[PDB]
């Protein structure tokens, strides 16, 4: 192998520019990282642009070095939606043609119908709403009712509510498989089923750790499927395993913060393996990008950079770190759905002497997993072409 382990980290939604078919998304104007760095009046990622960020793009406080530590690009996304499982997908070799809906005038009666008529129960709510806010407003009349509340937020979920002592917690469980079901449908194509149990009484209800995720497999074998079925190791970091619903992953470690993130992307650099560790840093996304912070989202960015020098000291001759995301989700733009954008690429490795040169932009996101998969000698996958030899 030409590299013995691969650190894999995805920025999630740090896009930085529209991509060509952001038109028909409603995203014309859209720059995660540009209009985050104009908002702070220029920002401080130092390490980042040591790796060569600026010299993928100029932007405010973020400049070209005439040296980069590695290479460097952007990548466009082939797949049609701009969501999280379907930028994951395609990094690990995947095409997706079904994008996954959001719902911000809740769910389609149709669905809510079928809901109702498979499981003889009421569902109350159905709208964009807090998980806190939406048990204090409906869940007196849930516990007096036996109804569900169903919501959803500002991404590709579909959340049924319930109180333990009114639905068991098995019955709860069994609703949302009948749910997952329902929406396996391009009608209403939902990403994730979340059941969300709760106790307590009005004015003091308490979400318990009974809550449970149901999510989709991807649509093809990744490029991790590979890894795993050829004996490598396949380290999951963060939400990276519940996106892949497990699949081709060997260990997963769980994660609360971006900077917790980092900890535990420092813990697989102590670790003695050969294969990926694949992390994802999600607050970018679900604190800043949905809630239109910018502020909050710049101050997360130098938090992260902040976290780099270690990493690249850890990092050996025959280790090789690849920075990306997923999509975009500018903090600074119309409603609060992703944005579809371009993403950074930055490819280093210690061994790389003379440092790093421009990449030619990668057509998909998949040219990831390709990399990946020629690096370890494992099948290639359908989609993505190979940056290895560039390196
Ligand atoms: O805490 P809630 O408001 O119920 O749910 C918000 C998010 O919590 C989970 O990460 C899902 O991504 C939801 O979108
Ligand atoms: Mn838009
Ligand atoms: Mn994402
Ligand atoms: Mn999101």
């Amino acid at each position: 192998n030409k590299y013995k382990r691969i650190f894999l980290v995805v920025m999630d939604s740090v896009g930085i520019g529209e991509a060509p078919d952001a038109e028909q998304f409603g995203d014309l104007g859209s720059d995660t990282i540009g209009h985050i760095a104009e908002h702070m009046n220029g920002l401080q990622m130092p390490n980042m642009v040591k790796l060569g960020l600026g010299n993928i793009r100029e932007m405010k406080g973020i400049s070209k070095v005439e040296k980069p530590l590695g290479y460097y690009t952007k990548m466009q996304e082939k797949s049609t939606g701009k969501d999280t499982m379907t930028g994951h997908w395609e990094i690990m070799g995947l095409y997706i043609d079904t994008p996954f809906q959001v719902f911000p005038e809740g769910f389609p009666k149709e669905l809510l119908d079928e809901l109702e008529e498979k499981t003889g129960r009421k569902i109350i709510g159905n709208k964009p709403a807090s998980g806190t806010e939406i048990l204090d407003e409906l869940g007196q009349e849930q516990m007096e009712t036996g109804s569900l509340i169903v919501y959803t937020s500002a991404d590709s979920v579909l959340q049924i509510a319930a109180h333990e002592e009114v639905v068991p917690l098995d019955e709860l469980y069994k609703i949302c498989k009948i749910a997952r079901e329902l929406t396996l449908d391009e009608k209403y194509m939902v990403g994730r089923v979340i059941a969300r149990p709760f106790v307590g009484e009005p004015g003091n209800f308490t979400r318990t750790p009974n809550r449970h995720d149901y999510a989709l497999k991807p649509f093809g074998r990744t490029v991790m499927n590979e890894l795993k079925d050829s004996d490598y190791d396949v380290i999951a970091i963060g939400k990276i395993s519940d996106i892949y619903d497990g699949e081709g992953v060997t260990e997963s470690l769980r994660t609360k913060s971006n900077m917790d993130g980092m900890d535990k992307l420092v813990d697989t650099l102590n670790m003695d393996f050969t294969g990926l560790s694949f992390l994802n840093l999600v607050d970018f996304d679900a604190l800043f990008g949905h809630r239109r912070d910018p502020q909050g989202y710049g101050e997360a960015l130098q938090e992260y950079d902040a976290r780099l020098p270690e990493v690249f000291a850890k990092l050996k001759e025959d280790d090789l770190l690849l920075i990306t995301a997923d999509h975009g989700n500018d903090p600074i733009h119309p409603g609060t759905d992703h944005t579809r954008e371009y993403v950074p690429l930055l490819a280093y490795s210690p061994s790389m002497k003379e440092g790093g040169q421009e990449l030619p932009l990668r057509q998909t996101f998949a040219d990831i997993g390709a990399t990946v998969a020629e690096n370890f000698g494992v099948k290639m996958p359908e989609y993505g072409t190979s940056f290895l030899n560039e390196l």
